[PDB]
């Protein structure tokens, strides 16, 4: 499920926008972007798989690695903290789309 980075390089983000160029199945270069909003929630200072808007109540989002999302986010204590989650658990590549799954 989901290692798009196995078939994408030059990834990037921008806010909650996940931006990448893969590889089509038929060979050729594909370049889409999705909204990781929909599918990102914030559970008490961690982001989890399932939408709430968490870019809401989460800052500084940026690409840590090859496939990992790093960001702060606010715990109920109103403390922003250091959280991450992996993007190769949904996130892959269908024909050079992204899609979740
Ligand atoms: O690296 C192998 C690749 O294999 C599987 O995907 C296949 C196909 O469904 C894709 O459309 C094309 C790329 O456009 O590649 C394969 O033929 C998946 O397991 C995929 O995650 C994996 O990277
Ligand atoms: O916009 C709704 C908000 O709800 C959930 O977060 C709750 C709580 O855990 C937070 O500490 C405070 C703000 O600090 O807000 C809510 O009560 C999450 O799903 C969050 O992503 C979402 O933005």
């Amino acid at each position: 499920l989901g290692k798009f980075s196995q078939t994408c390089y030059n990834s990037a983000i921008q806010g909650s926008v996940l931006t990448s160029t893969c590889e089509r199945t038929n060979g050729g270069y594909n370049t889409s972007s999705i909204d990781l909003n929909s599918v990102i929630e914030n559970v008490d200072g961690s982001l989890k798989w399932q939408p709430s808007n968490f870019i809401e109540t989460c800052r500084n989002t940026q690409l840590a690695g090859s496939s990992e999302l790093a960001a702060e986010c606010k715990t109920r204590a109103q403390q922003f903290v250091s959280t991450k989650i992996n993007l190769d658990d949904h996130i892959a590549n269908i024909d050079g789309t992204l899609k979740y799954e």
